[PDB]
């Protein structure tokens, strides 16, 4: 039977499972074993589409004999299958065996071949990312344990409204509250509060266990809520210390960690491009678009040489060609084309008569000039060379709509089709002139030519969505139905609920909103109950990774190879032409400021934002006369040096700010209100006088001058959306108060609201007609709604908003319409995924051509340079054998090999003894792990005292680690003295033994000590950011901090301009971007400000403040993201096979047990079990030394030494020479005069060397 596996049986087996989808897709889950007549008839499809895969099944194991893979998954599926099917028809289990109905299609998937490539291309790429996915799992449980030390069930009392216990009445949003003794949030007025409290989000949250904390520290690594924890945490034990641990988290484990993946995924990126090139598939390409370029002007010659004649186009054709192309009627097209731009945009809600009639008018009499242009320019350059190019046939469709539409004008559907639009990509013809724009025809080139695999990794991702959507809807279908009143969108009940829902968490939107509705669902926090969130948390990581491997792979890819492209071929462009002749011609005073011009900038810092009248303003207030005088002093030595440069001008415009606004006087109501937050350039005059300030500027400046081009692009498609946009959402977002109202004027006078749909608590509100918080009536409002959108906050209410929206000026409806998803959907995917990947691969590619362009074309790739360098930089290291006998016996004791692994363990269970202190312990349990505490402080002290002894005094203090040991031993057996009797701070130091754990392995430290390095490489580019930290938390401070503290606002107690550090903190969370634009909207004018200071208070200055501010810190972060990943570059992309400096340092520690010193002198006879001792690669493999090794190791010719007095240089290069670039005899000397052309100063250290 093994003759009908052949494609029949392949194709109808494939037909089979996307059927078996599409059942699973309609099957629909209904609350409560509910069921419609459709889940009645696919649950007797799904027995045909069980017995077709167990024939398929029957035959193949009496065929083929379970162990292919994929084929084992079938198997699998197959027989959950008929096991499901008999509990199903003899029990009258679902959940459980429906889930593998998921499974099924990735054995679906594991058919087609070019998606089983880009499968294994992204588990490939997976391999490499698992020292980053084992330091993130080693941080998530040190910050674990912290949080057990430090919040163990600290956040569990709340206000109570004194008068009986009730049930928590404190606003709708039950926050922890104090005992006035305590250092939280007290409930003041009345209202006494009294622990018994489930939790701050029905017990989910909270630092209890070593479970709900190991979650709690991912959603604060994930950065989505970490500021509602720490508020939470912030008013239940203080406003003190809570923050050295939700920043210190989130600048270690969420941007150093984000960056270690950027950077190995661009280098494995660039490894694979490197090995891919060699093969020559760039080549055509590069031939593709010459022979596409060499036609259209060979054609057109020809074409224009049958017009000149030997019927009568002796007008025709002179006047076809020659008035198309004729400069005017270009740059005139360019202007037609502007004016509809202009009419299409010039559109709101509610337009005037006038406006409406004139932008009906000229629609089709800008369309009829420009279908006449379409058939002007056809017959000039014929039918092939109009229909060849692709910008041509974009017209041509454009023009096909354009007179199309008036079919479908009869009953609008399409309304005025946003096709109007897409004739700016036209406008670009003036883009066509600019420079590079010969790299954007190359850009949509290489994303054109690579199409077939972009379309692959997009279906690859669009399977996984999906699957894990059909999963989503098996697990929490239907179950998302509680008593409480609200309506809550992010269901899994539909499959476009469920995929709208899952696209929301794959982009970490409120990805923790749906997480913890999915846990309260299946019963809640529990043993099963909390065991779902692996679901989400799966969902997160796995979409996020193939998200980087698609959306990053198809950017760099694409861009590297059209800026390839374009550096190989305008290259000839003047070799070619420029040859046109070639055929005829033939500190003190620098520091006395420095000084003073940042004291001065933090005294304008610590200032008394919401106060006019009081002391620090008065200390401050009289403390820039020192500053002012002196500031000015420096122009007036330095004027009369010279009679003007650049930041000289700057520092005459610092200094005349306090020059002026000393005085000014009168209107003290503006001026001096825009001098006093003028004062923000005193930082900025210590950007010239601090030399590499300079060099950094300069260097972002120049980056703005490369992507200038991708950020006019996506602007540019901002409008082009918002355009497509306004004529869909104009005016139809409106909505009522009251639900049962649909017509702003039925909206009107007021209606009943019950308490918590309490039917016995009815409460009078007006009735108000609301438009939403994201319009789109006009394309100014709908830019800054997409821009929200593009930000990837509070995107799913504009969504949910904009989908019941079905009539204008009219309410909603509940899922009238949910085919409008796609309009966002495609936004997303479009701009805030490939406008913006494609900026991140620019930068890299760009900071990754610079730099080793330096063309070090002096031979001496890129390994023997580094080796060189090692052999030259090397020495025997120290051992420190002891003496005196019996201290010999205690450093070999302390020193063996085998007694590292219990030193392992005694840490690996003192940190399992440490993290199961959860909350309500048995009062035993507490003393019990508290003994086993004080016996591993027991311990491991004794463990000190025996390398003390061993090590001696001294060499226990070189070595930082056995130093860091001893300073948490010590730092121990102290803290189980104050256990006698601070000691919050004391318990923490296991964490770092832990931390120790962690630094253990190859790998991590490299990568660590690497990424490390070249942090502090550059410490200039830290002091752009920390600069721009410093101007807007100064200039938001004086502008919008002077508001109320109102808890129902985006402003409170935690979040305001009031004083410096609460202004960082609050930059800081609209950095991470949380909920900016609701900040921004309650830095609106017109909010009652404090009482305190003698409502007019806000300001419009909030948009332009919290837009630029987010683009600015969002530039300056990925400019420190890719320094430091170009800095280290070269250690990312190393091809480990070949010879590294790795094996150098482990040839060194092997050698070095050798000497007693460093000296340099060695033995004769250890040359025998060094030529056994170095590793394969490096060295020689398990072959006898006594060999041809041997006898080539003494062939060459070693320095003219003793027997044993050659230097650990120079055998350390012979080794490097003798394993890579070997040489003929007699070049000795080109070793020696190359060594020292392009290598560094040797300083005479090589004169032995020389033989
Ligand atoms: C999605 C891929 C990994 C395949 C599906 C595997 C998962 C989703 C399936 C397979 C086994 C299933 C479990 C098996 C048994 C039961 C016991 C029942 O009283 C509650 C559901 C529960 C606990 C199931 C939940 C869903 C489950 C965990
Ligand atoms: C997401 C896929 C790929 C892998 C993860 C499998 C998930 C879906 C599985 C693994 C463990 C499972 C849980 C195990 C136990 C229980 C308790 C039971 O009373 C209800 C089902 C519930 C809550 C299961 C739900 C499904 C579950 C969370
Ligand atoms: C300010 O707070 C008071 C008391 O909590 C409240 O009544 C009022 O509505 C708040 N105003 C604003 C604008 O938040
Ligand atoms: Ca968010």
């Amino acid at each position: 039977i093994s003759i009908v596996e052949w494609k029949p049986f392949e194709i109808i087996i494939l037909l089979t499972i996307f059927a078996n989808c599409v059942a699973l897709a309609i099957y629909i889950p209904f609350p409560e074993d509910d069921s419609n007549a459709t889940n009645s008839n696919l649950e007797r499809v799904e027995y045909l589409f069980l017995i077709i895969f167990t024939v398929e099944a029957f035959l193949k194991v009496i065929a083929y004999g379970l162990r292919n893979g994929w084929n084992l998954l079938d198997f699998i599926i197959v027989v959950v299958g008929l096991f499901s099917a008999i509990l199903e028809q003899a029990t009258k289990d679902v959940k459980a065996l429906r889930a593998f109905r998921v499974l099924r299609p990735l054995r679906l998937v594991s058919g087609v071949p070019s998606l089983q490539v880009v499968l294994n291309s992204i588990i490939k790429a997976m391999v490499p990312l698992l020292h980053i996915a084992l330091l993130v799992l080693f941080v998530i449980i040190i910050y674990a344990i912290i949080g057990l030390e430090l919040f163990m069930g600290k956040m569990h009392k709340t206000c109570y409204n004194q008068e009986g216990i009730a049930d928590v009445p404190a606003e709708d949003d039950p926050s922890p509250c104090a005992l006035e003794t305590g250092h939280g949030r007290q409930c003041q007025n009345g209202t006494v509060c009294k622990p018994g409290w489930d939790g701050p989000k029905h017990g989910i949250t909270n630092f209890d266990n070593f479970a709900f904390a190991m979650l709690t520290v991912f959603q604060c690594i994930t950065m989505e809520g970490w500021t509602d924890v720490l508020y939470w945490v912030n008013d239940a034990v203080g406003r003190d210390w809570p923050w050295i641990y939700f920043v210190t988290l989130i600048i270690i484990g969420s941007f150093f960690v984000l960056n270690l993946v950027l950077g190995v995924l661009s280098g494995e990126f660039s490894k694979e491009r490197e090995k891919a090139k060699a093969r020559g598939d760039f080549q055509k390409l590069r031939e593709k678009q010459q022979l596409e370029e060499d036609l259209k002007g060979y054609l057109d010659w020809i074409t224009q040489a049958e017009d000149i004649d030997p019927r009568w186009n002796r007008f025709c054709r002179r006047k076809c060609r020659a008035a198309v192309k004729s400069n005017v009627f270009y740059w005139l097209v360019i202007f037609l084309v502007f004016l509809n731009t202009l009419t299409i945009a010039s559109e709101h809600y509610n337009q005037p008569n006038w406006l409406t009639e004139v932008q009906d008018t000229a629609n089709k009499a800008l369309l009829a000039l420009f279908t006449a242009e379409m058939l002007l320019k056809m017959y000039s350059l014929g039918l092939q060379a109009y229909f060849v190019s692709l910008f041509n046939r974009f017209d041509c469709f454009v023009v096909c709509g354009g007179i199309l539409e008036t079919i479908l004008v009869e009953t609008k559907i399409m309304s005025p089709l946003g096709i109007s639009v897409l004739r700016c990509v036209r406008l670009l013809r003036i883009f066509k002139i600019t420079r590079y724009w010969n790299s954007l025809s190359n850009l949509v080139a290489s994303l054109l030519n690579s199409v077939r695999s972009i379309a692959s990794l997009l279906l690859l991702l669009f399977l996984f969505i999906i699957i894990f959507s059909l999963l989503g809807m098996q697990l929490f279908g239907g179950k998302f139905n509680f008593d409480e009143m609200q309506t809550r969108r992010s269901t899994f009940d539909n499959f476009p609920q469920s995929l709208l829902t899952v696209f929301q968490i794959l982009t970490g939107e409120d990805w923790n909103s749906v997480m913890y509705d999915g846990i309260m669902a299946y019963g809640g926090p529990s043993f099963p109950g909390m065991l779902v969130c692996i679901y989400f948390i799966i969902l997160f990581i796995c979409g996020n990774y193939i998200l980087l491997n698609v959306f990053l792979a198809i950017a760099v890819d694409n861009l590297a190879d059209a800026e390839s492209l374009t550096s190989a071929q305008k290259e000839e462009e003047e070799e070619k032409e420029r040859k046109k002749l070639a055929r005829t011609a033939s500190t003190i005073f620098t520091n006395l400021i420095l000084f003073f011009i940042l004291l001065s900038s933090i005294s304008l810092a610590a200032e008394d934002p919401v106060q006019h009248t009081s002391f620090r303003n008065h200390i401050l207030g009289n403390a820039d006369y020192v500053f002012t005088s002196i500031f000015t002093l420096e122009i007036i030595l330095k004027m009369t040096a010279y009679g003007r440069n650049y930041f000289n001008i700057l520092d005459l415009l610092v200094v005349s700010v306090s020059l002026i606004s000393f005085g000014i006087q009168s209107s003290a109501i503006n001026v001096v209100k825009i001098l006093r937050v003028l004062r923000v350039l005193r930082p900025l005059r210590a950007i010239n006088r601090a030399k590499g300030l300079k060099h950094v500027v300069q260097c972002v400046f120049v980056a703005i001058r490369t992507i200038g081009n991708i950020v006019i692009v996506t602007t540019l498609l901002q409008f082009m959306f918002a355009c497509i946009g306004v004529q869909l959402f104009k005016g139809k977002l409106y909505t009522c108060s009251d639900s049962s109202k649909q017509t702003e004027a039925e909206c009107k006078g007021n209606y009943i609201t019950y308490k918590d749909g309490e039917v016995d608590h009815p409460i009078i509100q007006p009735r108000s007609w609301e438009n939403s918080k994201f319009d789109f009536d006009n394309v100014l409002a709908a830019m800054m709604a997409l821009f929200t959108v593009s930000t990837f906050e509070g995107w799913p209410e504009l969504l949910y908003r904009s989908i019941d929206s079905h009539t204008e000026d009219k309410g909603p409806i509940y899922n009238y319409r949910v085919e409008i998803s796609i309009f966002f959907i495609i936004y997303i995917i479009i701009i805030a995924f490939f406008m913006m990947n494609i900026f991140v691969g620019f930068v890299i590619v760009t900071f990754q051509e610079q730099g080793e362009q330096e063309y070090k074309n002096c031979e001496l790739d890129k390994n023997q340079r580094q080796c060189v360098e090692y052999a030259l930089k090397a020495r025997p290291l120290r051992r420190y054998i002891p003496k005196n006998q019996h201290q010999y016996k205690v450093w070999y004791v302390v020193n063996s090999t085998y007694f590292e692994y219990l030193m392992f363990v005694l840490i690996l269970l003192n940190t399992i003894c440490l993290a199961m202190q959860h909350y309500g312990q048995s009062c035993l349990f507490k003393i019990a792990m508290n003994i086993l505490n004080m016996l591993f402080t027991g311990l491991f002290t004794v463990e000190m005292i025996l390398k003390l002894i061993a090590f001696k005094p001294k060499g226990y203090f070189s070595d930082p680690w056995n130093v860091f040991d001893f300073l948490i031993v010590i730092g121990s057996i102290i803290d189980v003295i104050l256990s006698e009797t601070s000691i919050t701070f004391f318990r923490l130091f296991r964490v770092m033994r832990l931390v120790k754990l962690l630094s253990r392995g190859e790998g991590i430290r490299t990568l660590l000590w690497t990424f490390i390095k070249s942090f502090q490489a550059l410490p200039y580019v830290a002091l752009l950011i920390v600069m721009l930290f410093f101007i807007y938390a100064v200039i938001g401070m004086q502008v919008f901090g002077k508001i109320a503290l109102n808890d129902t606002t985006e402003i409170n107690r935690n979040n305001n301009f009031q004083t410096f550090p609460q202004a960082v903190l609050l930059l800081f969370r609209c950095a991470t971007g949380e909920a900016w634009q609701d900040i921004m909207l309650a830095c609106m004018p017109g909010k009652k400000c404090a009482p305190e200071s003698e409502t007019p208070c806000g300001s419009s200055f909030a948009v332009f403040y919290f837009i630029s501010f987010y683009m600015l810190c969002a530039f300056l972060i990925i400019n420190l993201f890719v320094a430091v990943i170009m800095d280290n570059f070269d250690y990312l992309t190393r091809d480990w096979s070949i010879l590294g400096p790795h094996h150098l340092d482990e040839f060194k520690r092997i050698w070095a047990e050798y000497d007693p010193e460093a000296k340099g002198r060695i033995k004769h006879l250890d040359v025998v079990t060094l030529l056994r001792r170095i590793q394969p690669p490096l060295g020689f493999g398990k072959l006898c030394p006594h060999r041809v090794a041997c006898k080539r190791l003494v062939s060459m010719n070693m320095p003219l030494n003793s027997d044993g007095t050659v230097m650990f240089n120079a055998t350390l290069f012979a080794l490097v020479r003798t394993a890579l670039r070997i040489k003929t005899e007699g070049n000795l000397e080109q070793a020696n005069e190359e060594l020292r052309a392009i290598i560094k100063k040797i300083w005479k250290r090589t004169s032995m060397k020389l033989l």
